[PDB]
């Protein structure tokens, strides 16, 4: 049926997006350059009839006859983006505006993955959507948070100079297969901890809690959201905490390599800085997470212990 | 002495830059697409050795060779997408060129980054309440972003940054027909309209006199502070003093008039200037008569000349 553009398509979240799209039938086009996606994320697809891989940087124009654009082009942790501050901001920046003039042209819906780093380090709790976020517009993080606070701004400019059909996903922290392994949160490292041996280090009592979304869930809140009419924000995340502690153990076992869990009863974490309301998506998408923990761990150990 | 580029050098603010430098005997070439910008603005220097005018968009790339960029080139508040465009687009476009001939760059920066505030006074390491996807956010946020543009630029690769907060300004050559408490009234006053006053006339507006701003600018410019400083006169007036100033400085018989159902949003903002005093020994020294004074003169000889 539809003719969908998937800017970022060969990254983390975009590649699942992708898959699930060419199941469903669509004819997906995905633009990417490669500065942190992977060939080998789309290249089960490469050769079908409905796909086609672009190489392509989105701060360049593009011509193409679409229906929909999911527009996910963009550097996703800390230590790729706060590395290159100036690609990052051309990026969310000429980036989008381009991707917007794309889908004027051609009268395609868009869908921007914007981020929980919108609402900073927040003054209210949980963060719902009307909150206007508490952000430092030049700390060495505003080049992703500023960034991508703009390219919503720039949605919605185009939404109401030129009848452009917009979505805004505001996404949180997210995990599984083919994610980024050097955020230095709390799962990409017990797993690698577990993968190669080394004992899994719970500071205090492990007592803190992490509120993670799987990747399979946040693709459908995507999808969900294109095909909705809500053009507001819409948070997707997954708010059920779980204790550290409980990550250790779940990735212990899951992994099976015999790594002890071991505290250091002295030191501390720091609580989840953000939590999201994910009423609004309930409520307008009839989405919420239905992949429990234990299930995505797994799919996600399955996929980095062959790797 | 110093080659200088001014976008924007042909608007209010950028044209009184444009005089100080220029007498100063600095080569200072002015770019602007004359969006909100007007010849007549700078005409008194079209014709000096040491002075270009240039017709130039800046979402578009510029190659000229100059020590020092004065941005200026934006929409002041207040086309949003064309807005937009003008504080990304051509922010970059301007720290480009500076990374490529070597100059130091200020970007003309706005007490709208602090949006609606919840400290008062707002100083600069105040991160600001703005709303990103409001009404007025692709100015707001755009100058945000052209802020972390500029920081990223001085981080990363070497550019000499500086960074102006300009707060409400006011004089000769502004936009009249601005919205303003202060261009009513004296549009009003010069025509011999009542004067009217809403409720009891006691929010308060705070104002920098045009000269104050372009001392603040130029001390900026050549200090070695790099981080934001908040440019604006902190002085407290309110509506009905303004009224009452403007009344007897035109004196024609406008009559001042209460309208007490009526109702004066609140000040917005008040910049701490601390820092301007402390680390460029800047503060605004035209006192309110004299300001208004100069800008009467003004609107008076421009209504005579459109
Ligand atoms: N994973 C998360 O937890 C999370 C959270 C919030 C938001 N997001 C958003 O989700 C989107 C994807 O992130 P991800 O986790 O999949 O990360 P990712 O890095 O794996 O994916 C981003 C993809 O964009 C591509 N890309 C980057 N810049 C580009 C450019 N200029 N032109 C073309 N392609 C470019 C990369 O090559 C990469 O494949 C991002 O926009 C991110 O901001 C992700
Ligand atoms: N006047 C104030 O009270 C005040 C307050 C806050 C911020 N500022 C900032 O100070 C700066 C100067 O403002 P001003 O009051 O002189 O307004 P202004 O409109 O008189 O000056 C702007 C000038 O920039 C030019 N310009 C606009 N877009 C351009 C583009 N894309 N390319 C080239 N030139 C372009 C306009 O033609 C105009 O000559 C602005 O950046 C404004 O945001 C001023």
């Amino acid at each position: 049926r539809k003719r969908i553009l998937i800017t970022g398509g060969a990254g983390f979240v975009g590649s699942h997006l992708t898959d699930k799209l060419m199941m469903d039938g669509h004819e997906v086009t995905v633009v990417d350059n490669f500065f942190t996606g992977r060939k080998r994320n789309v290249e089960h697809w490469i050769g079908h009839e409905n796909f086609e891989l672009i190489n392509h940087d989105v701060v360049e124009p593009l011509y193409i006859e679409v229906d929909q654009i999911y527009h996910l082009a963009s550097p996703a942790s800390p230590p790729n983006y706060m590395y290159n501050p100036i690609k990052t901001l051309k990026t969310n920046t000429i980036g989008t505006l381009n991707m917007l003039g794309l889908a004027k042209r051609v009268g395609a819906r868009l869908l921007l993955a914007s981020t929980s780093e919108v609402y900073g380090d927040p003054e209210v709790h949980p963060q719902s959507e009307d909150y206007w976020g508490h952000v430092n517009p030049i700390g060495p993080r505003a080049c992703y948070d500023e960034g991508k606070r703009v390219a919503e701004t720039m949605c919605y400019a185009y939404m109401k100079q030129e009848g452009v059909e917009v979505r805004v996903a505001r996404i949180f922290n997210t995990f599984g297969p083919r994610m980024h392994m050097n955020d230095g949160r709390v799962v990409s490292n017990f797993i690698l901890q577990a993968l190669q041996g080394e004992p899994l280090t719970v500071y205090g009592s492990g007592s803190q809690t992490r509120a993670f979304q799987y990747v399979s869930d946040l693709v459908n809140g995507l999808v969900a959201l294109m095909n909705s009419n809500v053009s507001s924000p819409v948070n997707l995340g997954n708010p059920e905490e779980h204790t550290i502690l409980e990550f250790a153990q779940l990735i212990k076992n899951l992994v099976g390599s015999g790594s002890e869990i071991q505290f250091l009863s002295e030191a501390q974490d720091d609580p989840q800085k953000r939590k999201p309301d994910i009423k609004k998506a309930k409520l307008m998408l009839g989405w919420e997470p239905v992949v429990p923990l234990e299930e995505g761990l797994n799919k996600a150990i399955h996929y980095f212990r062959k790797e």
